[PDB]
């Protein structure tokens, strides 16, 4: 009687997905969650994770492959692979050549989640919720402090967002861009930021405890739905700002030392079933990478342009690149200064 150990992002599966898989297959699943690519990457680089499946963002998987931490997926054990969208596979192949190691799961953008009524109360009806100006102009963030501001604890995404806002290459390789203008701006914003955290902002948005967050799209749409279901009067929305935003692709991968590989393939093939992954998207408010599943996704999710954005929005999205030791050094040092004080 076998087990399967899965490590996924929090708030990233439907409530019954695992139970349904267990009932079908007789496999027992141990399911654990993270909210940080850095936490997962540290575990993968430090030794064995004790997991059979993990879910990095593809930009992080790109560098993890060169450490040999994953094993290549045997496509013969993944007959439902045919359901994946060829255009999304090509994009993920920029990180995972020939799609050898990674199964695309969900994708979205890093944008602005906000309480509609509170932001308009503070910055007026014409609050610039369509722009990173809302939170990256110090004068706006000084006012939004009154109702609470969170940033993601995600250094690579935050710096790339700030760099793009400043008109630099989002993946600048100029150290001075990080130590100079990006740091200078973030240090002006810091006094007005309540916390840096990549998951507490969901319930804090939903409950009205913060009014603006840098957030991942589906997380914010979940906060909006939780508030609606609580009938608490809180109106949360999400914006892909006009200056552009980072897109990401989260992907399942199999550690090279996975104990229960056959069971891991069974779960991957299960997630590739159109009705399974559409049901997930319906609950987590993220676009999946399964073309066959799209018609089965609820209209509420499929028709939301902050989840399944149209081509003209997609054209303004950017993706992360791998950096060298120097940039990693200067960026991480700068991030520690920005978060200083807790
Ligand atoms: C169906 O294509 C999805 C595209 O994702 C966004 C990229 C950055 N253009
Ligand atoms: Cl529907």
């Amino acid at each position: 009687q076998k087990t399967l150990h899965i490590y996924n992002w929090s708030d990233y599966i439907a409530p019954d997905t695992v139970a349904n898989f267990e009932k079908e297959t007789g496999i027992k699943v141990v399911y654990d969650v993270f909210d940080s690519n850095e936490v997962l990457e540290g575990k993968l680089m430090a030794g064995s994770t004790g997991f059979d499946l993990v879910v990095p963002s593809a930009s992080f998987l790109e560098r993890q492959l060169t450490a040999g931490v994953f094993q290549p997926l045997d496509k013969s054990k993944l007959p439902e692979w045919k359901n994946l969208d060829p255009e999304l596979l090509k994009l993920v192949a920029k990180h995972d050549p020939d799609n050898k190691f990674a199964m695309p799961y969900m994708w979205a953008t890093t944008g602005i989640g906000y309480n509609v009524d509170k932001v308009k109360a503070v910055l007026g009806e014409n609050a610039p919720v369509d722009s990173w100006d809302l939170i990256l102009k110090p004068e706006n963030l000084e006012k939004l402090k009154s109702c609470g501001v969170s940033f993601l604890d995600a250094p690579e995404e935050v710096f790339a967002t700030v760099l793009n806002y400043l008109g630099k290459d989002p993946n600048s390789t100029k150290a001075d861009d990080y130590t100079g203008p990006a740091t200078d701006l973030l240090l002006k914003l810091r006094p007005n930021i309540r916390y840096f955290h990549s998951s507490q902002y969901i319930n804090d948005l939903a409950n009205g405890d913060i009014c603006v967050a840098i957030g991942w799209a589906g997380d914010v749409w979940q906060a909006s739905n939780r508030a609606k279901e609580a009938k608490n009067g809180v109106n949360v929305s999400f914006s892909i700002p006009k200056e552009g935003a980072m897109a990401f692709f989260d992907v399942f991968a199999m550690p090279a030392d996975a104990k229960n590989k056959d069971e891991a393939y069974q779960f991957l093939n299960y997630l590739l079933r159109p009705d399974v992954v559409a049901h997930i998207s319906d609950h987590v408010f993220y676009a999946n990478a399964n073309k066959a599943a799209t018609p089965l996704v609820s209209a509420e999710v499929r028709e939301n342009p902050g989840i399944y954005p149209p081509a003209d929005v997609r054209a303004k999205l950017f993706t992360l690149k791998v950096q060298d030791p120097k940039i990693d050094r200067v960026r991480t040092r700068a991030w520690t200064k920005v978060k200083s004080g807790k």
